[PDB]
Order: structure tokens, then C-alpha cells, then sequence
């Protein structure tokens, strides 16, 4: 009689815990999908809740993670900065040659 | 019977422990979400539903809600810059050749 | 039959403990996949969270994607500024060259 009230409580709890477990699994997968969405690049969700590879294009390179794409951008930017540095130096020299010519003619 | 009363109390205690563990797991998921928001940056944050709210990444005059589109905008911008540099190198080529010719005539 | 009901309860609890262990594994697996997608040395923390990446842009050091993107955006703007300057310098150089050619 009274022991039975306890058994029914326990079974009720187990039922609700099983619901909580199913809800937690759904939450995890929803989090996974949100991560795939904010990574972009075609990243998607596997059945094990992991996020599979995006395809990020930088120049003629393809990359499966943000760091490698950022690094490819960074390298290209540095090459451009170097070239800009060279151009600016060349233009300085050209200005000097013109100033010299203008003086002498 | 005492022994079954006592077993049932132990089971109820086990259930309480399990409920505590489920609560801890939920907190773990939300802490993971927060860390992902932090690592994405761009003002990303955790939704009440545990998902990560979109970042806002600026590239030039665009705003982007995901890393791939932002990388793509940067890659385009970079190509545009490279093409402008090429044009500049051509202008310099011709200017240098003019200056060499002027130097002949003086 | 109370002992049978207890047996059934303990069985359901066994399964729940298994699903909890499975759930923890899922969380740490997701975290690892996020670390892999971020790159930059990001890793899974003992506590389940993603330890920060390290991204280099220019002379700088960044621990999140947005800051690195912003640093790249700003470097591009700075380059555009230098292009502005170069075009202006070219404008003036060409004008001076044209004037010299009228005078020699």
C-alpha cells in the first residue's frame, strides 16, 4: 500500500528524466546546427552531433577551418603590403628625379 | 519491511543524484555555447535556447552573419586590391620609360 | 512482486546512467569538432568548453574570429589609403612630366 506510493513516485521520476534526456539531446543538436550556421562555408551537422568541414576559398587555396583561411588571407595581405612598400619607394625616387630635372632645364 | 523501505529511499536518493547530474549537464552545454560565442566574436552571444546568436562581421560596407561569407568578402576585396596594384605597376612602367627618354633629350 | 518492481526500476536507472554517459561523450565530441573548425590551436578544455584559437593578422595576435576578421578588414582599408596616396602622387608626377616635355 504505502510502499506502492514510493514506487509510483520513482517510476514517474524515471519517465520525466527520460524526457529530460531526450530534450538535452535535442538541445545539443540545435547548438551543433547553430555552430554550423555561424561557421558557414557549407558546414553541416553529422548524426553524431559534430560539425563537418566547410569549404573556405582564399585565392586558389581551399580550407577546412577558420585559422587556415585567416592565415592564407594574412599571407596574401602581407605580400600586398610588401609590394605597396616597393611602389612607394619607387615613386619617391621618381619624384626626386623629376625635381632634379626641373631644376636643371 | 525495513529492508525494502530502505532500498526505496536509496533509489529515491539515486534519482535525486541523477537529476542533479542532468542539471550540471545542461549548465555544461550552455557553457560550451558561451565559449563558442566567445571564440566566434563579432558580438555572438548565447540564446535562451542554448544556440549561438549570429555574429556581425564587417567587411567594407557589408555585414556578415557567418565566418564563410566574411572570408569570401575579404577574398574578393583582396583580389580587387591586387588588380588595382597591377594597374599601378603598369602606370609606373610607362612613367619610368618617359623619364628615361627625357633624360636623353637633356 | 514489489521486488520485481524494484528490479524493473533498477534496470531503467541503469539505462539512464548509460544515456547520461552517452550525452557527455556527445558534448565533448561536439566541442572537439568546434575546436577543429576554428583551427588556430583551439582545443577542448577538461570542462567541455573550447579553449581559444590564436590567429595572426599583421603584427597582431587575436583569440577570436571576429577580431581577426576586423584586423584584416582594417589592413585592407589601410592599403586602400595607400593606393589613394599613390594615385595622387601619380597624378602630380604625370603633370610635372607633361610640363617638362613642353620646356625641353
Amino acid at each position: 500500500k504505502q510502499i506502492e506510493d514510493k514506487i509510483e513516485e520513482i517510476l514517474s521520476k524515471i519517465y520525466h528524466i527520460e524526457n529530460e534526456i531526450a530534450r538535452i539531446k535535442k538541445l545539443i543538436y540545435s547548438l551543433s546546427q547553430s555552430v554550423a550556421d555561424r561557421l558557414g562555408g557549407g558546414a553541416s551537422v553529422n548524426s553524431d552531433g559534430t560539425v563537418n568541414a566547410p569549404l573556405y576559398e582564399v585565392g586558389t587555396g581551399i580550407y577546412n577551418n577558420v585559422g587556415s583561411a585567416l592565415s592564407a588571407l594574412n599571407t596574401s595581405m602581407k605580400q600586398i603590403e610588401d609590394k605597396i612598400e616597393e611602389i612607394l619607394s619607387k615613386i619617391y625616387h621618381i619624384e626626386n628625379e623629376i625635381a632634379r630635372i626641373k631644376k636643371l632645364i
